[PDB]
């Protein structure tokens, strides 16, 4: 099971770790990425768990396109979780780098109610453009479902944590 993390509240949890090894370590029923609508796993912890699936993640992603259409900001899908969990939640949060509504934020977290447990990464922190700390903040605020955080950044973690409120 999940080992190391910091417990901030009754559901939320948080380590610095990154989100492809912990993924290949617990194998855990549900893994979030980062995605974006069309589900293009270009960088940050989309790119990342895409390229530790060998791509079959980009594959599977493109075929759900493909029949669906692109994601809401906000959204979600569950598709395969490959060789790094039984499923992937694909959940679009908002991209501050491309305007769209922080508001959408708390919209993003809800998708993880759905499930029991998560391994996660902070949404729409990194290359999303978020501020970390507001993400975290609407994280324990809206998700009541067990959520594991995992930090990528070392210096950001303990940022997180020394700030927690």
């Amino acid at each position: 099971s999940f080992s190391g993390y910091l417990k901030l509240t009754d559901n939320v949890y948080i380590k610095n770790a990154d989100i492809v090894e912990e993924a290949k370590k617990v194998k855990p029923t549900v893994v979030v990425n980062a995605a974006n609508v069309y589900l293009k796993h270009g960088g940050g912890v989309a790119g990342a768990l895409n390229k530790a699936t060998n791509n079959a993640m980009q594959v599977e992603s493109d075929d759900y396109i493909a029949t669906n259409g692109p994601l809401k900001v906000g959204g979600s899908c569950v598709l395969s979780g490959h060789n790094l969990a039984k499923h992937c939640l694909h959940v679009v949060g908002p991209n501050v780098n491309k305007g769209e509504d922080i508001q959408l934020l708390k919209s993003a977290y809800e998708n993880f109610n759905q499930h029991e447990v998560l391994l996660a990464p902070l949404l729409s922190a990194g290359i999303f453009g978020a501020d970390p700390i507001h993400s975290l903040r609407v994280c324990v605020d809206t998700v009541r479902t067990n959520v594991y955080l995992a930090v990528f950044d070392k210096n950001l973690y303990d940022k997180l944590v020394s700030s927690f409120l």
